[PDB]
């Protein structure tokens, strides 16, 4: 059984992969010029980029807006509810995943669900590397 009104925000997810996949690019590309791991703050009705401040030489945070001002954030969709793991949606003082210069990636699954029924349409996967693992509703995710 299904509500039948998944279509739109299927190919809403499938977007918000492919721009999220471009923004970890971005993330990576960032990293080897900041001197610190970059990393993704997510609460699922937003998410940021995150980068040092102050110094390079110590664990510190800020969110990535310098110029990617709600570009970094929000507007990929207009269909979905986001949820991860082993971390949590949260609007924590730190980011929820982090990136190193080298393309290596802190393991984590990211879940994307149809805000109009609740039902999932994708998933995301990492393993330790650069890029994410496209997956439709959770078929490579238990």
């Amino acid at each position: 059984m299904a509500y039948g009104r998944e279509d739109v925000a299927n190919t809403r997810a499938r977007e918000t992969a492919a721009r999220f996949t471009a923004a970890l690019e971005l993330a990576i590309d960032r990293a080897t010029l900041s001197g610190q791991p970059v990393g993704i703050h997510f609460s699922d009705s937003a998410w940021r980029i995150m980068v040092p401040g102050k110094t390079p030489s110590a664990w510190r945070w800020v969110p990535l807006q310098e110029d990617a001002a709600d570009e970094s954030q929000n507007d990929w969709d207009e269909e979905l509810s986001i949820h991860l793991q082993p971390f949590k949606p949260d609007d924590s003082n730190q980011p929820q995943v982090v990136i190193l210069a080298d393309g290596q990636i802190t393991p984590f699954s990211l879940l994307m669900a149809n805000a109009g029924t609740g039902e999932p349409l994708l998933t995301l996967v990492c393993s330790g590397s650069w890029p994410l693992d496209q997956t439709l509703a959770r078929d490579t995710r238990p």
